């Protein structure tokens, strides 16, 4: 019913998505990026969307071109699956607390690119995320959110009111668009 | 069953308001005040109100007394339709994201006339919004959300978290204001 | 289903909670601190919790033993009583208007204990609620919500956006606390 | 050739553009707004497009939702005039002196849609610009950069270096804009 | 015609490049710095230079030898394509916006080695990209720019106007330098 | 075709121009200040005119009353040249570096004068240029440009973005005007 598939190949990357907004979190996601794959993840999951992302790209490079492509690619895909938008609650919002750290995001489906980012602290401008793979540069959450809106042709607002661990700041918004997109694309009773 | 018709006429104006709380967004305003027809159509339909609103006034003065008269009108008709208030939601709330503006607003109907309408820019104290007709001077929206709640007898809190646009910003105001009042206006199944 | 009786005996104190989840607001709190009873028969209320609270305690010290002892106690009850926490909205949060205060809190059913507790003004480190039985000293506000949060095991998150008055800003909490829980701990239909 | 014909027709307004990216600046304005029929007038004129734009909305609101949906329709035949966008000059920029003001705007024709805004003065937030017929709130300057922009799908960066003259600093922005546009659309020899 | 080889053999690296300023943006680039072959590669590909460049180096260390003999033989490739310079534009200058972000070259090809380097955010002074290989430090966009003007002789000023993320940033000034390199480089008919 | 002779004879001065504006940088100035004749000659020669300029004046008193007259029957002859102004680009801009200065000049072939000269450093308002002749006054570079502008009767905007050196700031701003109209004087191939 609200399933899209899409395909996305550029010079720097490939990307399908699969997406059904009316899932149980059925979520596998794999972009070489670890930690990207664990924030959509946590994103699919949080929307209770039923969710496939497989991606490969340039992370010789760094995540940058995938993880972007990536975003193009899924709100693409949750723009085609929204369709008209007959009958939806259309508006969503939820707050995300993440031990210190409280993040707020919410939603209009107006069919108007939108995207706000406020309250990040500075350092996650230049702060890293690394482990045994492919790093995730902090600097790119904005990029996504914007990519995931323009693509979407939704406002999206991100909070963060405050927090201090980049994990917990980036997982939290990740959660709130998650739970926001969740009770927007929801039925509306009336 | 959660109806009021209110008939308010003063030296200045003739209103005349037909509310049922229970509606589908059935809204037809008439203010001679295009604009504020405009923010009072979001309003209802928004909160998925059935309302009618048919007002006349010297608006030769400017639409001051006739932006009042109606918000009066319409408080007294949102108090008369809630009655005794047993079983709802009381409490209600909503974000609306409009492009770059982020508005709020939270509901209390306890019974107590309150009004906080706070983060409006300064520059809306002497905005216009101007077209063919009478024109809308936004410095009325605090006016517009203190009539409501006094007359309704409701603690009503309107913030701008942000924005730039006055239309944007006096719209998201009143569609957050209409959601709010939409969730607190519902039966509570518990 | 989702019931805990705790008893918790200090030097101090004499703690007995009883607590279902799935309650319709019956209430009865008796903990030799009368403004503290209020705020506690608001926050079960407003949570629909049905919930018994019989303390006693040091007094003639002063409240704050019992207080806490009852926070303490009434936080486990919580961790108990949600037990694996299998198909609940998990997250929760609620805007309080009080005359001229707003509150707001946020939950993550996380298994994590954490308290944020801003935006209270800084005479309430210093403000007395008092009547004609034991007084309420509101720098305790913040023991209370660190003691529940601690003990349930849960992201606590409570905010007053703004306020004047120490008894709207106190209740307001409270409120806000009870309405986030109740949201969060309700059933999850997806 | 490189020929769009669009028609958008919301409940707010009626648009019928025709766009001709390789024309010689024949161009036709009727929104209903005499100043923005001006400012679009030198903006085709002054990007050599062949270019008609038929408009007609609730301006009895004000000009807001005419503005915007005829912003909205004018990128959207920028994006489908271009087409795939094969041996273009891809970027372009251009300086607009008009007496006091200096305006700057630079393109990429990227397919990702991008506005930034800067240099305006503070006072253009609340300025109208009034005839005869509807005014025009050079709040909406940004508006419609922005919509251009998101719905041609380019990085559009619009820059008043400096100005006093809300009609001079307006004009020079459209100008700007247009020979940016048509530096960026013209053939790439190479 | 406007062809150089040059082979630059260090105790840290060995550089070969081939250069044709008159080419169609045939473009290969092998440095062990993938972000640097990005860099290089858009260089060349926006200047329409035919460009092949082949480098090996002391990475172990970091890419900043590499990159700057690479840098280095780059500018003597330009300076010796070039030769006498006669009947050329001389002058060059290109706007880039990229997102967020807008950068700006400007050249004259005037045989006194200058750069001028601004506007570049501080956070760029020890920010990293990294993926799956060499990593790039954003510190030494300075320090390529500085070796390529010094080498070639000639004056190369690049300013970052504005813009957040670190690689639009720096890719951004890469694409002015190239377009206005291409600007500079042509004929001038007169 | 495009070309002026013009003869201004003062009390203070006589100067002979001869322009043509579809030149090929044959350039003779003599005006009894030397640095103003590298000036004169730098702008006809950046900007392809054939010019002859011979001025005579009471250099006695110092060269303003000779440089002034000399910029004002330049002005004439370019206004004159310009004729009806059929078919030109009639905006144009140059960027020059020159060491470490950046200077960029703009300018509009409106019919109405205005010159703005802005960001030349405050110590050109008391700098002297001395040779063995003549000296220049560097507060005297204002006073060209607005002379040019207002007896041309264009738009004139000249900016030092920045620069240390009084030589080369003057000199960047003299060719940047030139090669500004240049550009604005080239036949429009559309
Ligand atoms: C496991 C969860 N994703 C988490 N990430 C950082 N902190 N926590 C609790
Ligand atoms: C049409 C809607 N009422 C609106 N007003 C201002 N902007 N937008 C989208
Ligand atoms: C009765 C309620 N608990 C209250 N406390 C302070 N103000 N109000 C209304
Ligand atoms: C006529 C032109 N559109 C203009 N508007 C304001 N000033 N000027 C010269
Ligand atoms: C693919 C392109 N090189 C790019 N890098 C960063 N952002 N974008 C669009
Ligand atoms: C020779 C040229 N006119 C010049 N003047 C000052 N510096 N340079 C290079
Ligand atoms: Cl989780
Ligand atoms: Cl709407
Ligand atoms: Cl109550
Ligand atoms: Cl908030
Ligand atoms: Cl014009
Ligand atoms: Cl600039
Ligand atoms: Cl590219
Ligand atoms: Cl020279
Ligand atoms: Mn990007
Ligand atoms: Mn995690
Ligand atoms: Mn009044
Ligand atoms: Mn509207
Ligand atoms: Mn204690
Ligand atoms: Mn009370
Ligand atoms: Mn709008
Ligand atoms: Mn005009
Ligand atoms: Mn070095
Ligand atoms: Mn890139
Ligand atoms: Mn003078
Ligand atoms: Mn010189």
């Amino acid at each position: 019913s609200r399933r899209a598939r899409i395909e996305r190949r550029t010079r720097e990357s490939d990307i399908v998505i699969e997406l059904d907004l009316d899932g149980t979190g059925q979520v596998a996601v794999d972009t070489g990026v670890p930690f990207y794959d664990h924030m959509l993840t946590a994103l699919g999951s949080h929307a209770s969307f039923d969710l496939t992302v497989r991606a490969t790209g340039d992370v010789e490079i760094e995540a940058h071109h995938t993880i972007e492509d990536t975003a193009i690619a899924l709100g693409t895909a949750l723009g085609q699956a929204l369709g008209d938008k007959r009958g939806i609650r259309r508006f969503g919002d939820a707050f995300i607390p993440m031990d210190e750290t409280l993040a707020h995001a919410a939603v209009d489906l107006s069919g108007r690119p939108y995207c706000v980012h406020t309250g990040e602290p500075d350092h996650l401008q230049h702060t890293t995320i690394a482990g045994s793979s492919v790093p995730y540069h902090t600097v790119i959450n904005r990029h996504v959110f914007e990519s995931l809106a323009a693509n979407a042709r939704i406002a999206l607002h991100v909070r963060v009111l405050y927090g201090r661990d980049p994990h917990h700041i980036t997982e939290a918004q990740y959660k709130a668009v998650a739970r926001a997109l969740r009770q927007a694309v929801e039925p509306d009773p009336r």
